[PDB]
């Protein structure tokens, strides 16, 4: 692969000093971009995901508009439960649906052996090698997947949910089947993430979006240990293959009560939502791990000058070391690309003016 | 009104010692009760709310099953935006909808003067006087309303929302119209809550369900000051009328980052969700205020013996003083009334065995 030219994002992730604060945005390839809607208008969502040229193109689009310090491959966390044998739809701009969710223990029998999952996900590895080639070393490429508990919520709920009532009902009423499913998910994730790195990914982010529904005790029993197992096994498999490990990011949306444990879970970087004050987050995580985040993405509805001021405040509270700027959640379809450009321009100009 | 016989809940709320930990459940009058579905099968939701006998009956039903230490009047937080002039529906078991949500500043013109709102809500005061009579002093009666920001989210979103994107867009793009609306809401709430106390309510709970969507800075600017204004004005109006103030509870769902401020906002009791460890909550709030909560209501899906153990742990972490037991969120329609009975029985037996 081409030699990496701008490794600021990787340096920050590892905890090293940098000349400026690197920045990227969750869903930087997303519907807020007209050209993203245009290229996606070509096929359906999961068929977009299976075309290496199409994922490559969607990954590069934001980089053409903005000097972001990283690319993240275009894909979906739901490719893993699909590759396990579940049928999925993106029903007419309504979001993800599993028409036949897991509802009882016997439903586990329909899933593939998790060791066959990576071979079902070859199309993502193809998209990753292609993108890493076409990026030609401009910035590092991030790979990703959903964390075990978060994927389990989709598989049992059949899509999004404001309560996760069914999924938490499994934890309380079927804790054994729950552990069995979480382990199937971990055992599928580890070889998929290792494959992403073999295909060319330079950093991995694990997305635990539905953590906040758990309190501390459920989260300690049912999410954290799988989260720890993912990073331990991925790093061990990469070493065994003779490959450099890459930095790993754990993003736990609404996960204020888990931050201290997450800082010990084997991840270089802890990604935060906008609900934790950056100074309190630093306190919970100590000064080993790098922090990523955490601007409310709705702030980008404010005027450019207001965005600049919000970025200045956020940067001042995180401080310059062991920090990667990002939003606290994905960009929304209605957001103005010019305001995304302002956020990116503001992080760069303020972090430098903060150094120089 | 009949002399109150069991005032344990009020004593705990004020911060006094008690012989046991009092307990009630959010949505204790709810669809998990077959007789609640039966009496509600009589008319539509908002017409149930307007019948004093029907609200009285729904309020008493759980008290017939369980020795709860308080009743809460049957009503809905959405009665206030309806009384301000907005049209609302409970469309066939789909939840609240406003078919015509507020979308721009000019939409404010359609709202009533907030000073006329209490006269539109006479039916709730009738339901409260009736219930306080029929309760005949068995336990105290709680009145309630939604907090200003939470009501504003319904009025702008038109119902529930996983992002509150439109409502936060108002905060970022129309901060002045936002403050105007929040003030209209506060100015309607204060006389409605005072009326509830004049009608016989012995305690008030303000429900800030949608707080967690805000980070600390938005919450400090747009929710907290209205929250403070509500309690200050209600207490001043009651004093001026010659009436005893009642204890006031602020419940801020997902509000971990606001707990320290909420403990200073003029409320006797801070109600918590299941996401904050009870020991950390105590730390944030000091040992002045009383804490209420915070059992994950999905725990009630567990077996009776497991519920007992979870209650024992929760009680041990809160400790006996300045504590009212409750769930961290309303009971779900599918919950087993026998498991609610276990939770109530467990709080009583463990808190006593903890004293004796």
């Amino acid at each position: 692969f081409p030699e990496l030219k701008n490794d600021t994002f990787l340096r920050a992730a590892w905890g090293e000093e940098t000349d400026y604060t690197p920045v990227w945005c969750m869903r930087q390839a997303g519907r807020y971009l007209p050209e993203f809607r245009e290229t996606r208008a070509a096929q359906d969502f999961f068929s977009t995901c299976r075309s290496p040229e199409a994922c490559c193109e969607l990954t590069l689009q934001p980089l053409r508009r903005f000097p972001l310090d990283a690319a993240i491959i275009f894909s979906d966390i739901l490719v893993v439960p699909q590759a396990l044998g579940m049928e999925v739809t993106m029903v007419p701009g309504k979001g993800p649906s599993f028409p036949e969710p897991l509802r009882e223990e016997q439903d586990l029998e329909r899933l593939r052996d998790p060791e066959v999952v990576a071979s079902e996900l070859g199309y993502v590895f193809q998209a990753i090698t292609l993108t890493r080639q076409r990026l030609a070393g401009r910035v590092p490429l991030i790979g990703f997947a959903g964390a075990p508990w978060t994927l389990m919520t989709y598989m049992v709920e059949g899509g999004g949910s404001s309560t996760m009532a069914q999924a938490k009902r499994w934890l309380y009423q079927r804790p054994q089947a729950s552990h069995q499913l979480l382990r199937i998910l971990t055992d599928a994730l580890v070889p998929y993430l290792v494959g992403q790195v073999v295909a060319g990914a330079q950093a991995l982010q694990l997305f635990e979006s539905h953590a906040g529904h758990l309190g501390p005790q459920l989260f300690n029993k049912f999410a954290l240990p799988y989260i720890r197992d993912v990073a331990k096994q991925v790093k061990a498999r990469l070493r065994e293959a003779g490959l450099a490990p890459v930095p790993m990011i754990i993003f736990a949306k609404d996960g204020h009560f888990a931050l201290e444990e997450l800082a010990q879970a084997g991840y270089e970087v802890v990604g935060l939502d906008w609900t934790v004050a950056p100074k309190k987050a630093r306190e919970c995580v100590g000064k080993t791990v790098t922090l990523q985040g955490n601007l409310d993405p709705c702030a980008l509805y404010a005027s450019e000058e207001e965005i600049r001021q919000l970025v200045k405040q956020m940067l001042d509270d995180f401080g310059p070391h062991r920090y990667i700027a990002n939003l606290g959640h994905g960009l929304y379809p209605d957001m103005d690309p010019e305001h995304v450009g302002a956020f990116v321009d503001a992080v760069h100009k303020h972090s430098r003016l903060l150094r120089q």
